[PDB]
């Protein structure tokens, strides 16, 4: 056997797997079991550390997908498969992921931990564009990756009850988070230097452990990417979570006591709860997820915006960022008038029945207030300016505008900010061009994925995804993300809420700008709550 | 007669006149002043629908200008040009329906299109003998035939108690409309063509030119419109029956008045006029600017439904209409109210100030609506710089009450059928006695329209004279003609009609026009779209 894929943790010997990167062999330890099994009785339960093992467990292999829906819109699509499952789906899926070096690190090395997104409905750390052989290499970075149970099985909450008290899937993170405090230092990583980052839901996550004092302790940098715990999407009231859990109990059959009730769920095949998960939603929305975290006064003791809002980030260090076109990926997915096969051009009309869409909450008149804000009033009836209208809102409206105001938070109140936009859309990226630069396509480049030969990338895209892989580990290992030795470009200054500085991220080099859209996210952030209230 | 001008001496439906030569830049012109049109609206007329002037007996000496109309006078800042040069400049008197003629000399002999101003101060102001309305310019220079009007404002020309018949509201709309009669009659007598009358005038003037576009009995007296930076439609043009009732009433116990309103009105007959003026100001409901206690109401009379429902639902092939704005329409307005602000310092306002302020120059905003301009206004770069602060209350206050109702205007009569010619002002006279944060102030295109810079002893700038020309050329062609443009100079740029489709406008200033779109296009779908939506 090989020494360099030997490791023992605390709870028994893994085996790892010798993998090739494009510029050497790093090693990988897939499959690795952080808990247990949260089955049967388990479900909807608070993980369990996992118990020690015989022998040499084998971990060369990516373990089972949390059981969750799968997106059946464009069957046979890379640009919707690519976030589709790539192994079996079980409900015994708590396992994670560790790549390093080969041979691993000599000395201590500072500690990625990616945290997937999926609306908190689906992913998984196994996916092709969440590979951490190429930053282990390239940057020599030591990289964790878990999976954490989405959907009912993560989210569903009876809250103040026992057997469902929610947020069991931000439990499943938080016990990874301690097992890589546990346990890295064998795999040469530095427990004292852990860097979280996720993107969509994962950002989100990553805000909300920021925002919970039982994980202050697991880690000492954060980046969330295109998404926060803030915001319309992220969370709900704990009787918004009751009437859900209630209302999915009664479409599968389950009308009595709060231990009744989940003792049937319980008793219910997992298709079945995917099967309604969608149907208890209350409005036709998009951009809206039905089992999301919920504010229960204990893993969230308040609200996120009541938390940002107070906090004190006085030792906080954090990169927040967006893309172009957060708003563009999700039209296709039921606003009238929208597809990827066309250049969907809409109407006035279509405008304005794709706003109350996505704004689902919003009033007759805060509805009226969007549509006069967005529209062009030199081309009202622009076809173009109306479709890229449509997907602006639904971005600003739930990603650009909520990050704004976790930046402007942060900063204010102690943190260290750095904010970027990334703006270079992939060569091979398969959705139309009306989509722009969609949510979730800065990723593959954060990862390194143009470095896989075969994927076909341009060699200025190599360049750019080094560039980042250097930006974003410079953070880890700092809390900046400068090159202390560079060196071009003009420096990725702080954002603060006096000037308000971030950088586009594209292939020219950094660019600094002044306001994240501060006109527009004002109208978000400071005047449609009052138009609420 | 038999030794004097025999060029000077005409006769109208009324009697004979003796009118004077005056002296321009270059040349002579006739000048016919204090031509009475209406019976002295005096006593028991106060408050009363003109009666036309009765014919008088022997030549009446049309020499020099009459009495101006009752007024408050500003006094904020005593002999200082700015201000002075709006200020009545002869006797004040309750005996002021008189109107001027100006024209060629000798008279024309063909048939000339004629020029109707109408001056604005607020209907609590303006007379037609200020130096800037000095009609021997365009007379001289175009050849244009000028008539300009006095017409009694404040309590005198729009005091109403509705429904009465002793108050009946908008006299003052009703003094105007009889000097448009009177030039119907009698304008062909100075060689004026009355089958071609063009109304034009500013602020105020503006706002009643389109009321009469607005109020049948008036469409017949005029063939088309010049509104320079005012609207019948907006937030300060008129008021509701009930809230000019409601300071109808006020002012009289102001001033003792306690057959309702008949008593009520006897009463106010017997007051001083300086008694009315002394009190004026005080029945406005808030604390405010760019409002004025004695504007036109709706009667449904002269003005059968609300000007917004007008525009809204009219039918208008037959018009043509040139309007516009200049560059800093608010400016004026804050040294007269907004804590902060003054002539004589650079104004730098606080955020604090800014708030404050936008109440005042917002009056009937709900605190909802008050916090959603200041959002709107305010730049999230830079919330608290006291210079950007500065010129945003300006243009609050500018494009509340003067550029978004001008663009509402545009708009709907364009939607329905009707020619429209769009402007913005956008040079400061190198004279100009205002300190410069305030751009080109509401009222600085007049000199320039009526041509001023040509006299040499104003201390004007070659530039600026070529440029008077510029605007004369186009204000009396559109006058000729519905278009501003020139058949000949046909090679100069051209001045495109304002469209929906394409919202086109020219800038006015020393440089060749250039073609712009949109009117502040996105603020005022705020202003014109949103904030209505935030009330109803
Ligand atoms: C990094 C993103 N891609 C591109 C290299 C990874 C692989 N594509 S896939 O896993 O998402 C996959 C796997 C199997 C089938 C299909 C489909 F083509 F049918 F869609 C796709
Ligand atoms: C990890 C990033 N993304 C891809 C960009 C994963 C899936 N997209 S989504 O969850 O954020 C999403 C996107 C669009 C539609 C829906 C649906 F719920 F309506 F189906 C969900
Ligand atoms: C119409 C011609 N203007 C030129 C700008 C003369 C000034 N009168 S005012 O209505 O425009 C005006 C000007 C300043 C203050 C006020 C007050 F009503 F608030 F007092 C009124
Ligand atoms: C114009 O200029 C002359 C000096 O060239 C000066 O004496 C005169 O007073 C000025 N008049 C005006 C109107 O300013």
């Amino acid at each position: 056997e090989d020494p360099q894929l030997l490791v023992r943790v605390r709870g028994g010997q893994l085996r790892g797997i010798r993998l090739k990167a494009p510029g050497g062999p790093v090693s990988a330890f897939l499959g690795i079991p952080f808990a247990e099994p949260p089955v049967g009785s388990r479900r909807f339960m608070p993980p369990e550390p996992k118990r020690p093992w015989s022998g040499v467990l084998d971990a060369t292999t990516f373990q089972n997908v949390c059981y969750q829906y799968v997106d059946t819109l464009y069957p046979g699509f890379e640009g919707t498969e690519m976030w589709n499952p790539n192994r079996e789906l079980s409900e015994d899926c708590l396992y994670l992921n560790v790549w390093t070096p080969y041979p691993r690190p000599a000395s201590p090395t500072p500690v990625l931990i990616w945290i997937y997104g999926g609306g908190f409905y689906s992913g998984a750390a196994s996916l092709d564009v969440y590979d951490g052989r190429f930053l282990a290499q390239v940057e020599g970075a030591v990289l964790v990756s878990m999976n954490y149970r989405v959907g009912t099985f993560g989210f569903l909450a009876l809250p103040g009850s026992r057997e469902a008290p929610g947020n069991v899937g931000l439990l499943d993170q938080r016990l990874a988070l301690q097992w890589v405090q546990e346990n890295i230092a064998a795999f040469g990583g530095d427990p004292m230097s852990v860097t979280l980052f996720g993107e969509s839901a994962g950002a989100a996550s990553v805000g909300m452990h920021i925002l919970s004092l039982p994980s202050r302790s697991l880690f000492h940098r954060a980046v969330l990417q295109s998404g926060t715990p803030n915001g319309p999407w992220a969370t709900v009231s704990a009787g918004e979570a009751r009437r859900r859990a209630t209302l999915l109990a009664r479409l599968v059959g389950c009308a009595a006591n709060d231990t009744e009730l989940i003792a049937c769920l319980r008793t219910r095949p997992a298709q079945d709860l995917v099967d309604h998960e969608w149907h208890v939603l209350p409005q036709e929305s998009i951009f809206r997820f039905s089992f999301v975290p919920v504010v229960d006064g204990d893993f969230l003791s308040d609200t996120p915006e009541a938390l940002i809002n107070t906090g004190d980030f006085q030792d906080l260090q954090v990169l927040v960022g967006v893309v172009k076109d957060e708003g563009s990926y999700f039209l296709v997915y039921g606003v009238p008038g929208f597809s990827k096969d066309n250049e969907s051009l809409i109407s006035r009309a279509q405008f304005l029945a794709g706003v109350r869409i996505g704004v689902p909450q919003a009033s007759d008149l805060a509805a009226e207030a969007v549509v006069l804000h967005y529209t062009d009033w030199l081309h009202p009836e622009d076809p173009t300016h109306l479709r890229d209208a449509m997907s602006a809102v639904v971005g600003d409206h739930n990603v650009v505008c909520p990050v704004a105001q976790l930046a402007g938070r942060l900063a204010a109140q102690g943190a260290r900010v750095y904010a970027y936009i990334f703006e270079h859309r992939a060569s091979t990226l398969t959705w139309p061009l009306w989509m722009g630069v969609p949510h979730g396509y800065e990723i593959e480049f954060i990862f390194g994925l143009p470095l896989d030969p075969s994927l076909n990338y341009t060699t200025e895209e190599r360049i750019f995804a080094q560039r980042l892989m250097k930006y974003w580990t410079n953070f880890a290992r700092t809390g900046d993300p400068n090159d202390p030795r560079d060196s071009k470009s003009p420096q990725w200054p702080p954002y603060t809420t006096a000037a308000q500085q971030y950088v586009s991220l594209n292939l020219k080099p950094l660019e600094v700008r002044r306001g994240l859209r501060a006109q527009t996210c004002a109208f978000w952030n400071r005047f449609l709550p009052k138009l609420l209230s």
